[PDB]
């Protein structure tokens, strides 16, 4: 799987372990991420910040 890295400047492939791309963004905006990467399990979603997971190309 080839997802995007933290900054939308380059892309990287999630190696074994992280078969799901994650994206961490603040409620500050509905479309304003702070940082992203690759992970295996999705963390708990809070009111302050929320996280989304997806097993697709350039999902995060």
């Amino acid at each position: 799987l080839k997802c995007k890295k933290l900054v939308p400047l380059f892309s990287k492939t999630c190696p074994a372990g992280k078969n799901l791309c994650y994206k961490m963004f603040m409620v500050a905006a509905p479309h304003v991420p702070v940082k992203r990467g690759c992970i295996d399990v999705c963390p708990k979603s809070s009111l302050l910040v929320k996280y989304v997971c997806c097993n697709t190309d350039k999902c995060n």
